[PDB]
C-alpha cells in the first residue's frame, strides 16, 4: 500500500531465526535431553531495531536477504506482528534464511551458539539500486557486505545532492563486528555507531577513547557515538564536545538480548524527531534501560 | 487389513549440520541448516511409505504453522493423517538437533510443549478393520496398554488371517514403560533402556528381559554399528551385523529406520532373521545420507 513520501525508517540488515533453548545441563554429544523451556525469536540488529522503531510510534520499514521458505514465514508473521514494513526484503533463489541455535545452561548461565550458515546472498548495490528511496526519511545500514554497502551510501548521498534540504534523506550506519573490511564505513553517513566490541579490538579501553581515536575517520559533520553497556554511551560532534549520558539500568535485569539495537533504533528515532544528539543519547539509554528489565520488546514504551 | 498404523509423537526437527561438535560456552558456524518433520512413531511412517507400505499415523498435533509444515510433510509423502489428535491447549513439539558431519552423530534438545497425549479414549474411535499392523512408540504406558488391550479383544473375534499384528517399542528408559512388554507380537527395546537396566549386549537384554513378554512374542533389540538381535519363543537368538555406511553423515532417525524396516518386512510375510538383516540394512544405508530420501 501507499506510503507517505519521507515518512518511513528503513533499516538495512540481518534477519534470523534465534531458536533459545534452556537445559538443566549441557548436552552430551550424541544424546536426547529435554530442555525447561524453548524459544523461537526474531533475531538480527537491523531487524531488531525495526521492531523497536515499530513500538516507538515510527513507521519502519526492513530491507534484507530472505529465501522462501517456512523459515522466512515465522520471520515475516513476526515482522508483521510488530508492524514493520517488509516491501523491501531481498527474496533469493539460492541459499537458507538464516537460523540460529542458542543453548543457555541453568546451572552457570553459559550461552552455546551454532550461528546461522553462510548460503544466503547478502543485500547488494544492484539490488538497493532499485528502491525508491522517496518513502524514507531516515536509511541505517548494519555494516555487513561493506564494500556493496558503501555503492548503496554512494547511492543515498546521489540522491540528497539532487534534493532541498528538508527533503534529504538522513543516514546511519553501524560498524558492530570487529572485521576489518567495515571500516570504512566510518566514512559514510551522519550517525556512525561503533559498538564496545569493535572498539575493545581497536584497542580502546572507553567509549571516550574510541571516539577521540577514531573520530578522523568520519565524514564532515557527522557524529560519531559509542554505548558501553551499563557504563552509558557517548556522541561527539564537528564541534568537538565529547557528550555522555549515564545508563538507565532496571531494578533487576532479566533480558539484555538486543540493548544495543534498542539504543540504536531509539537514538536514531529521537534525532529523527529534532531532538539534540545529548537528548538522543540520554533517550537511547532509557529505552535500552528499560529494555533490560523486560523479557524480549513488549512493554519498552 | 491393508495399512500400517504407527501411535507416537511427531516433532519438527530444527536441524543443524557442523564440522565439530561445539564445545560448551562456544560460537561455531553451521554448514548447513534444514527442517525435517520427526518423532519415532512419524519418522517410522516415512520410512514405511518409502518402502511401499500403506501407513497412517496417529499422534497428538496443535493448530498451527508447525502442525501445517508437518501435515503437508506426511501428506507429501502419502502419510494417512485421518487418526491424528488435534489437541486445543499446547504446541507441536519442536527439537534442535546437531548433527556432527565427521561422524553422523546426532544429538537432540527437545521441546516437549506438554501437548495431551493420545488416550485410550481417542484410541477407542478409531476403526481397526483397515489396519493390518499396529505399533505403538511407549509414552503414556497406562493408557497404551488399554490400546494394546482393545487390539487383543479386536483379534479374539478374527479368524488368524484377519488378526491384527501388533509391535511395541520402548525407547525411553522410564519405569512406566517396562509393562508393555507383556504387549505385542513384536517387541522393540533400545540400547539405551538395555544399559540402563545393566545389560551391556543385545544377546544379554534379550536374555534378560525375555521372560517379560507374551506368550509367542518376538523380543527385538538394536545395538547400533554393532548389529541387531531377536530372540523368539524357540528360544533361538537371531543376530544380524550391521551395515555401516563407508562415511556416516547423518545418524538421525537410524533406529526408527530399523522398527520400520522389521515391521515391514515382517508384515510382508519373511522371516525374523530376513526381517532383523532387512532393518539393519535399511538403517545402514540411511545412515550414509542426509534425511530419508533415497534409503530405496
Ligand atoms: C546500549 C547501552 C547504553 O550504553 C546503555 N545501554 C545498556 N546496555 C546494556 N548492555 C548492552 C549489551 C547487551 C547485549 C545486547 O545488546 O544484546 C549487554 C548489556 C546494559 C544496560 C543496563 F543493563 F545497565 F541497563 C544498559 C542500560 N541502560
Ligand atoms: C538400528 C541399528 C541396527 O543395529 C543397525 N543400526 C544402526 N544404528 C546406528 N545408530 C543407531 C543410533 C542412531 C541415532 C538415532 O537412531 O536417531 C545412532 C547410531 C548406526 C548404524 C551405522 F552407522 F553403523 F550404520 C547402524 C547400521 N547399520
Amino acid at each position: 500500500g501507499l506510503v507517505p513520501r519521507g515518512s518511513q525508517i528503513l533499516c538495512v540488515g540481518l534477519v534470523v531465526l534465534d531458536v533459545i533453548s534452556l537445559v538443566d545441563k549441557y548436552p552430551k554429544e550424541d544424546s536426547e535431553i529435554r530442555c525447561l523451556s524453548q524459544r523461537w525469536q526474531r533475531g538480527g540488529n537491523a531487524s531488531n531495531s525495526c521492531t523497536v522503531l515499530s513500538l516507538l510510534g515510527a513507521p519502519c520499514a526492513f530491507m534484507g536477504s530472505m529465501a522462501p521458505g517456512h523459515v522466512a514465514d515465522f520471520l515475516v508473521a513476526d515482522f508483521r506482528r510488530r508492524g514493520v514494513d517488509v516491501s523491501q526484503v531481498a527474496w533469493q533463489s539460492k541459499g537458507d534464511t538464516p537460523s540460529s541455535c542458542c543453548i543457555i545452561n541453568n546451572s552457570n548461565g553459559n550461552r552455546t551458539i551454532v550461528l546461522h550458515d553462510t548460503s544466503l546472498p547478502d543485500v547488494s548495490a544492484t539490488d538497493f539500486e532499485k528502491v525508491d528511496l522517496t518513502q524514507f526519511k531516515w536509511i541505517h545500514i548494519e555494516g555487513r557486505n561493506a564494500s556493496e554497502q558503501v555503492k548503496m551510501l554512494q547511492r543515498i548521498d546521489a540522491h540528497n545532492t539532487r534534493q532541498p534540504p528538508e527533503q534529504k534523506i538522513r543516514v546511519s550506519v553501524e560498524v558492530e563486528k570487529p572485521r576489518e573490511e567495515l571500516f570504512q564505513l566510518f566514512g559514510y553517513g551522519d550517525v556512525v555507531f561503533v559498538s564496545k566490541d569493535v572498539a575493545k579490538h581497536l584497542g580502546f579501553q572507553s567509549a571516550e577513547e574510541a571516539l577521540r581515536g577514531l573520530y578522523g575517520r568520519v565524514r564532515k559533520g557527522a557524529v560519531l557515538v559509542c554505548a558501553w553497556a551499563e557504563e552509558g554511551a557517548d556522541a561527539l560532534g564537528p564541534d568537538g564536545k565529547l557528550l555522555h549520558s549515564d545508563a538507565f539500568p532496571p531494578p533487576r535485569v532479566v533480558d539484555t538480548l538486543g540493548a544495543g539495537d534498542t539504543f540504536n533504533a531509539s537514538v536514531i528515532f529521537s534525532l529523527s524527531q529534532g531532538r539534540s544528539v545529548q537528548e538522543a543519547l540520554r533517550f537511547g539509554c532509557q529505552v535500552a534501560g528499560k529494555k533490560c528489565g523486560l523479557q524480549g520488546f513488549d512493554g519498552i514504551v
